[PDB]
């Protein structure tokens, strides 16, 4: 079979994590999507080209199990760590997630990209300096999307598999 990309798209509640899998995907902007949804999603895709298949996570939180939320980060290949750049809240959530995937995968190498959504938006509460200093520390790329616009989507789930070659290879 092609190659399959496990993807697992996080972040708070209202960030864009369904708006941005459904972009990528079917590319249309869905205004409204349930909140307590969580499902994957899959698509073919070429990558530099490499045809893959990319399997996204779409979470929404908490599980009916702990155990659940485990077993897909230990799954999961590579992580977009998103917040949206008028929720200072999402943006410190980010550490939290940082910490809980390395946690859960005994890990001090796992592929993840940091994703500054709601670019479109000229309400902003996290600039870009602030999100690059993180992402800087955490030695991970930074990308600020737009899921409305579609600005910067293929890219965050692209660099996210380029993230996730660079750690296979080793
Ligand atoms: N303006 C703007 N709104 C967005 C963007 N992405 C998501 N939204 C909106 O933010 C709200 C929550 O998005 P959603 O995908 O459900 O967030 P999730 O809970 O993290 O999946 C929805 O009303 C979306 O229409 C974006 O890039 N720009
Ligand atoms: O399917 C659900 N949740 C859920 C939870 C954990 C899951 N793990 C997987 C396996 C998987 C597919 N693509 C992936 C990419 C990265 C990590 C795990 C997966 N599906 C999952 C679906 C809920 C229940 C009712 C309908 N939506
Ligand atoms: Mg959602």
């Amino acid at each position: 079979g092609m190659t399959e990309y496990k993807l697992v798209v996080v972040g708070a509640v209202g960030v864009g994590k369904s708006a941005l899998t459904i972009q990528l995907i079917q590319n249309h902007f869905v205004d409204e999507y349930d909140p307590t949804i969580e499902d994957s999603y899959r698509k073919q895709v070429v990558i530099d080209g490499e045809t893959c298949l990319l399997d996204i996570l779409d979470t929404a939180g908490q599980e009916e199990y702990s155990a659940m939320r485990d077993q897909y980060m230990r799954t999961g290949e590579g992580f977009l760590c998103v917040f949206a750049i008028n929720n200072t809240k999402s943006f410190e959530d980010i550490h939290h997630y940082r910490e809980q995937i390395k946690r859960v995968k005994d890990s001090e190498d796992v592929p993840m990209v940091l994703v500054g959504n709601k670019s479109d938006l000229p309400s902003r509460t996290v600039d870009t300096k602030q999100a690059q200093d993180l992402a800087r520390s955490y030695g991970i790329p930074f990308i600020e999307t737009s899921a409305k616009t579609r600005q910067g989507v293929d890219d965050a789930f692209y660099t996210l598999v380029r993230e996730i070659r660079k750690h296979k290879e080793k």
